[PDB]
């Protein structure tokens, strides 16, 4: 199938730009990483770092992951990323996003060899 890490690069890495240029990114990027296919996925991170950047958080902080598992990595830097949420009156298939640029920390859980980010946690 898609692997786990290969499903995390499709969901969470955007590394082309440094941050998202305009307000329709969301819209554009949800619809081009196939997260409004069947329904509007309500929330999603991109991050803009190299995959090289973001994979290197799992030599960083680790911490406790939501679910419980000790496998999750927060980012000691602050990384450029684009918090995509669906608006109250986002209706599929016109799945409708509101853009929000940040420079946030990221955690991720690691997994795999190579050992490698399965899943976006949160920005803090
Ligand atoms: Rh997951
Ligand atoms: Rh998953």
């Amino acid at each position: 199938k898609e692997t786990a890490a290969a499903k995390f690069e499709r969901q969470h890495m955007d590394s082309s730009t440094s941050a998202a240029s305009s307000s329709n990114y969301c819209n554009q990027m949800m619809k081009s990483r196939n997260l409004t296919k069947d329904r509007c996925k309500p929330v999603n991170t991109f991050v803009h770092e190299s995959l090289a950047d973001v994979q290197a958080v799992c030599s960083q902080k680790n911490v406790a992951c939501k679910n419980g598992q000790t496998n999750c990595y927060q980012s000691y830097s602050t990384m450029s990323i684009t918090d995509c949420r669906e608006t109250g009156s986002s209706k599929y298939p016109n799945c409708a996003y509101k853009t929000t640029q940040a420079n946030k920390h990221i955690i991720v859980a690691c997994e795999g060899n190579p050992y490698v980010p399965v899943h976006f946690d949160a920005s803090v």
